[PDB]
């Protein structure tokens, strides 16, 4: 049983203003294939699957994805379909620049231009990523990639060179996206590439630091957005029509049990999850209680830093899906740290103190469907951070690959119901004073869900790869067509 | 100009329910006087006057004090004239054992029969404080008195001689008042006895360490205290009549800004100050936010102490005065704590963001007039701790020797105001849901304010120091004689 | 210490919709000099300054001021670089008609005409301000000026003359500013122009009648504005594209204590304050309180003129800088008003009576920052007088000649800092419904202020007197270009 | 239609507290007889329908009444019958003291000692009001009665009388019963004794004042007040064990239609009404509104007088009945006062702006059921007038002698229904904070309705006038007997 919205509760698009943006997006890595053509060089993940591919579940990769380097124009054509106004999609580093640095690849800027062009011929307009996990191998193999502040440098270069290439028709631009996924994954519990976690941990590459790595890449991070935006602001936006800020993931939280710990816990966690990030571009500092509990692994910004990083973004984007409880970790003699996500001192959990789950799974086993924690973070936006410009930047769901519940990849009604409840969850949000101005859908099409490559389908568009990788509307597709009066 | 409130606005006894409890509080040291009499053994506190009489502001010392040891059937009779309910008094530990440990002083507990059945006679209740700042100096010699866990032990004998002196007729017990402020003062400033601090400080002993003994001295009262409840509630309460529970000091905070930074420091601010103390008790851990800023510095309790420590009171007594603002202090390079204060990353400010001061000042540099702080504090207790049986065990103000603006020491109007301001605060609580069962004025007679000597008087009754120290109803008390419709 | 906002607090054009309106104010006194150039005629101020300049603080006058009758072009600049939309100025009387009565002077017509299209041409609206304190001396020779009823036809015709000039390109106009400053310091203290008060009182011209004369003067100006929007809505506004008010000064009002007295007292401030002129053109009468404080000093309306007065305004401007504390004063026999302000029964204060002033002081003595009055008194306009169309009209700080903390003109973070705060309260009065339009900051460019002169700094534009009186952009100017993203 | 409450919206004793007092009351003029029996001296009442009978609508007067001079016991058996707890009566002046001063009346204090003592065997408390309209007729031919200030020393010396032969039983007292109805009716109207009014206008004797007599009689009644309070307090009141307060008439007041007018006429209403005497006694001095309105005809206290004045009651007694609308009159040229009423300027109106009556009638023409207007005005007592203890001296209806809809005197359902709709009206208000401590039903037995005779019965005991005034219990009685479980 999975029960959906009553007819008269589900979103018309008159909920909304008339400037308020629907969307989808993608990434590079996750759809674009042709993984060496043209002169593009390989990245993290390119080497990640091809060096450890035991590490993608279903023994597949990104070597041709959806092939959106060649069939973009059935990329469009489905955000057309779709009634789509905004396409947020990211630019692979190492197809515009294979080494990182120096001579730029003309066809990978040609290819970009291409789908620019294409989308604002067809009344789209492009949202784009500059940095998406997606790291030219070349530096990582040079000084180890986000680990080095040589990064810093070397990804203000690759922003300007967006800039200069795409900025005339690109208006919109979001620096990195989930910074903290990317930490914990990639340097944490190391299943994502460039796959490092501490000795005795099992990825690929055991020879990191958990609690340490994640904070060296996340503070590169933080440094290589200020610079880029300070390089924007100076030189890349004399009309003063572009915006440009950063995109998080987040959870919601509850609290496990009704305490003033979990209260607590609470609040640990979320600025674990989210503060980690948004608080530097916020005040230029990270969260009081990360540096309380992290203390000499999380380094130091600068008074330079500092105020480079405060108020850096004109828009923030929220990646959300689901929430979790929030359990209280006391500090003790008997417990020590292993991950990174250990010094939160709360574990998240699934389920509640009353020994419910948080909300109905929808398919892959960490989306549980819990709309209202979307609006509660809508509103820590507004109430605590200022109330900045939120964009929606991912939201949706999975149908795993040979689930017996969803035998039919195209009667998606489970996404459309979770997708119909998150836009009315926002509706909620903007009706008690959040300034959110759009609602980018995770994804416009199925594509490579990292470590779970293609057995994962988020998409409105199916992706038949028994059919040439032919572009499938889905019933949500259908449903936005309508719900966008195509 | 002090604005008083207007007289429809004034307390009346109806107010409050029947079984509430209007009192005064004294303690043995500032009142008693006779500090070598009768067997009487030397406390810390005769000790610090007696080697470093300069640390007392105006030269004097408690050798004398009001002379209740000679008086007590005065102070009786003034608790009577005013019409108070109960008397909460403390027992000198060094007069009933004059070296810490072994044979009871029989004049010293004669002492305490004789006040405690006085009492009784005239129809007022005595709930008797165990320790108030005053430890044997014997036991200060021996072994460092609360800074080594000899002190755990010792105290519990000292707690069940008062038990099976005074328990037949004594139902209700505070084993320690104000914690925090003794901690602070007497290890981490150092201003009060034995007068420790660090290096390099300046206080009667710089041997000290105000990063580390303030946290050690708390501990051993925490044990101290655990140990003596479980002794009373196994041996001392045979018919359940009997109640035991600890007072602590609160200074209620406001953001110093408007900034989630500010509500955060705020938080930080209550758990130093009232959490210290109180959620050992409630829990039987220090507040997370101390272990996480403190670490090592402050001991870990085992799982006997924790569960022991853990819904040990079955009242509390709140001790409070004033408010302040809470400003954020950030953790940074360039700031260590060198005060056991300063771990909480927040600074008590007297003036707000606004440039204005909290509340005007009542006599003494450190008393603002804020009764809006107890009332918070109040719900916080309510709200956050499981609404626990709360006596206000101390609320009042001193008129500063020599001030031209109080020439005359029994037209007390000042003091009147703020009490009746403070009582109609509590009422506010209570009428909100808090569970209030009493309010004591400190203090029932003008007595030995520590480093301040006499020359800061709180009491509802003047002592006429010129005359033969004589009991006298300042207007103050004249009020209360009414209001308890005497 | 003068705290400011938190970077994430400060406000964003976006906060706004898009037709809200941001603009600065200025009048023709203040700024344009030439004040006997081209046939003007000379004003009460002219001959105020001429014939008292002892009245003018610094020992200055505006016969050259900011020198605006010749360099309009640069204030009209300095609008387009601030990305200003709107300019509120006054038109001279004396200048367009130097008699106050007869034959246009066509080089006045046509300075007024000049600015108006240059305005336009840069895409500037013009809200015109009809009166600004700025009376023919000739009409005050003739008949005592706004005293006598014969100023209502001839202030009339003057209105008239601006219809038609002006009224095809200018659609926003406000018939008088400030009539209550106006009648208080030009007839009550008598430190404004014509400069009387009553025998014994120290003003330039003490041969009039403090209880009376500002009444007088009230009750023409009502009278003027009645028959004036009368004449407009019935001739000069065929397309009725047009809107005509009045702006009134204001100041907001907290009870100075918590007592239903202050309660009311604060009531009759506000009257006193803002009804006097506003319960007319709302309802056609005076606040009940002044007529029944006031008696046979206040005059009846006639029937014609209570329906001529009742829903006279489209728009109401607000002029805003401060508040004040209201006090109760009693009727009593021991107690006469000598001052019209006296009529209130209520004084203002600037210390509440827990002893703290309402806010911070920002330069100039009687601006202190509370804006919250201002949102307060924003909600008083929706929730009693009907929510007409709000314009803040004047808001903003001096800066005072020679104060060592402001040591540098062009640092205005203090003004910066006040306006965005205020700029932020709007925000929240229109969140709560208030329909607020815009907002004008006073003043445009520092200017002469009254019986201050010139050392009262006012303007986002200084106006440098050692470098002829060039424009030069201060920090809050420089904040505005970017906040309006020029 | 008369709505009945529903069967479960019946109030239950158990809705109030065990030390709650559910009573009933009478008055010595309205009940006793025996007018010139004992020596007792006429009354202004005995004057006034012997000299002006036709000023009775039904033709008697209270030579008889309900014979309770000779039939108390049976008043004593009726409240035993209901269960009431408490018996509000008045001492009648003349009959304790013949000429209003000098030798006291021996039988007169026997028959109040009399009814006392039968009171308190029969398990009663008294409440007594010492005055009830009730003056002395020697002391109205000798200076004017309460036109002059005599009368303060008179009534004072009268109030000592019955302090010295009452005040060992009777603990509770109410010095003056209905100010405000006295002063209109007596006055101003002239309807009531001793019948004065201006020339031209139509009572008894139209020599008087109706804007200027009022409030003479007023201000002697509150010195009478102070005086009698002051000497109680200081002589009588030894063992702190007795109360002394003062009895209003108040209706309930809504404002005619939606308008901050009529808003501020309400508040208006309401001082006139109520603060004419209630502001007296809680701050010294009467309402603004009043002193701003009426100038030289109300007159003023002195210091000592003010502070004689204020919290000069323990308690106060509320005598409720019904409410009306408010309606706004402006201060205008054509408009005078004629009735001291007028000086409000607020019309009580019994029609609403949509043109509906404000609640049902109950049976006498001034008697519209509006429960609502009683919590309103009990709430302004705890939230203005700090929350003094409250008693409803008086509440109930008449029966109209003749009415058709009541054709059986005994079957008073409505009298029940309003009675029961008022008492939970006062549970409402308890629920929300005001101190209410008792509920008199108006009245014991059907009495001498003033200038209405005997023809409104408002008793909840039928007095059988052509059964020898025998006492029979109504229905009302008889819920009565029930709800106190008899
Ligand atoms: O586990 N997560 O919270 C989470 C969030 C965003 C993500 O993109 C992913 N991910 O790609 O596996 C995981
Ligand atoms: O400074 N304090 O907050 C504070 C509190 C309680 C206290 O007893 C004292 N004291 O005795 O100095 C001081
Ligand atoms: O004192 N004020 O409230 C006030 C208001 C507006 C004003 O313009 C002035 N002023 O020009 O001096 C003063
Ligand atoms: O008319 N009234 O409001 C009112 C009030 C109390 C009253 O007692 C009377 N009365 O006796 O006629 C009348
Ligand atoms: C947002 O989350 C989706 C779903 O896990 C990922 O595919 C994206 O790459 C991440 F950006
Ligand atoms: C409570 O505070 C008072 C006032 O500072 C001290 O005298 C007491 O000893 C403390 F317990
Ligand atoms: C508004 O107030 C400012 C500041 O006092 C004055 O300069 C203006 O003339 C008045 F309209
Ligand atoms: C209370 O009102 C009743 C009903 O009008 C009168 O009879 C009383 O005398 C008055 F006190």
């Amino acid at each position: 049983v999975f029960t959906k919205l009553k007819p008269w509760q589900i979103p018309k698009r008159d909920w909304f203003s008339k400037d308020f943006l629907f969307g989808a997006s993608t990434s590079a890595y996750q759809i674009e294939g042709a993984w060496n053509e043209d002169g593009k060089g390989p990245s993290t993940w390119d080497h990640f699957c091809h060096t450890y591919p035991e590490r993608i579940s279903d023994g597949t990769n990104g070597d041709v994805a959806a092939n959106s380097y060649h069939m973009y124009e059935e990329d469009v054509k489905a955000l057309k379909d779709m009634g789509m106004k905004v396409y947020r999609f990211s630019i692979s580093w190492s197809r515009i620049l294979p080494n990182g640095t120096g001579k730029p690849n003309q066809k990978g800027i040609d290819y970009y231009n291409n789908l620019i062009n294409s989308l604002i011929r067809h009344g789209i307009v492009p949202y784009v990523t500059i940095w998406h996990w997606d790291t030219p191998q070349a530096l990582e193999d040079k000084y180890g990639g986000f680990l080095d502040k040589q990064i810093v440098n070397d990804y203000k270069y690759f922003a300007e060179l967006c800039f200069q290439s795409f900025g005339d028709r690109v208006k919109n631009w979001f620096t990195f996206n989930e910074p903290h996924t990317y930490c914990c994954f990639s340097y944490g519990e190391g299943i994502h590439a460039p796959g490092r976690c501490s000795p005795g941990l099992d990825c690929a590459v055991p020879e990191g630091d958990s609690l340490r790595e994640p904070y060296t890449a996340g503070h590169h991070i933080l440094l290589a957005h200020a610079e880029a935006v300070e390089l924007f602001k100076a030189h890349y936006n004399k009309h003063g029509d572009s915006k440009i800020g950063m995109a998080f993931d987040v959870m919601g939280y509850e609290p496990y049990q009704d305490s003033f710990l979990d209260d607590q816990a609470r609040e640990r966690s979320i600025d674990y999850n989210m503060g980690w990030f948004l608080e530097p571009v916020v005040r230029g500092d990270y969260p009081f209680s990360m540096r309380s509990l992290i203390g000499d692994r999380l380094p130091m910004f600068t008074k330079e830093e500092q105020e480079k990083l405060a108020s850096s973004c004109d828009i923030m984007g929220l990646n959300y899906y689901t929430s979790r409880f929030s359990k209280h970790v006391d500090i003790s003699s008997d417990y020590t740290p292993t991950l990174n996500t250990d010094d939160a001192y709360a574990s998240s959990e699934t389920t509640g103190s009353d020994g419910n789950e948080i909300g109905p799974i929808t398919g892959t086993y960490w989306i549980y469907m819990y709309p209202k924690g979307l609006t509660d973070l809508l509103l820590i936006m507004k109430e605590k951070y200022g109330n900045p410009p939120i964009f929606i930047t991912e939201n949706g769901i999975a149908d795993v690959e040979g689930d017996p519940e969803m035998p039919d990849p195209l009667d998606d009604w489970k996404r459309l119901d979770y997708l119909q409840r998150h836009i009315s969850a926002v509706k909620d949000a903007i009706d008690q004073g959040a300034d959110v101005r759009g609602h980018f859908t995770w994804g416009l099409i199925d594509n490579f869900e990292w470590g779970s490559g293609y057995s994962s389908r988020f998409g409105l568009v199916y992706i038949d790869k028994e059919d040439g990788n032919k572009r499938k509307l889905k019933k949500s597709a259908k449903w936005f067509a309508k719900f966008n009066s195509v």
